[PDB]
């Protein structure tokens, strides 16, 4: 896309060592599964695309970007060893929407109602077998 947006991030890499396990099974079949289909999915269904928002000082702010988008896609090229590294993204991802915006936003709202739905999901995440 645009010289004025980072590289996404990587989704791909046959360096690192992967693997299935039935916590990352869950992830893909029942978390990321339910968030995706969201009502207030859509702004986090792909990185942020800080020109066509105009929002040049996006990516000044936020150095750890991350998106539904790029989790979708490691999880499905099975691009983690653990569960902790998926959850971690997602983490990521909502306080990166805390970090660049304020407490009333409709997006802070948006992320609020999926992180609820996140927490309840991983409290439910199975012991890895
Ligand atoms: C309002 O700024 C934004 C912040 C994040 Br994080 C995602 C989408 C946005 O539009």
């Amino acid at each position: 896309g645009s010289h004025m947006n980072p590289p996404p991030p990587e989704t791909s890499n046959p360096n690192k060592p992967k693997r299935q396990t039935n916590q990352l099974q869950y992830l893909l079949r029942v978390v990321l599964k339910t968030l995706w289909k969201h009502q207030f999915a859509w702004p986090f269904q792909q990185p942020v695309d800080a020109v066509k928002l105009n929002l040049p000082d996006y990516y000044k702010i936020i150095k750890t970007p991350m998106d539904m988008g790029t989790i979708k896609k490691r999880l499905e090229n099975n691009y983690y060893w653990n569960a902790q590294e998926c959850i971690q993204d997602f983490n990521t991802m909502f306080t990166n929407c805390y970090i660049y915006n304020k407490p009333g936003d409709d997006i802070v709202l948006m992320a609020e109602a999926l992180e609820k739905l996140f927490l309840q999901k991983i409290n439910e995440l199975p012991t890895e077998e």
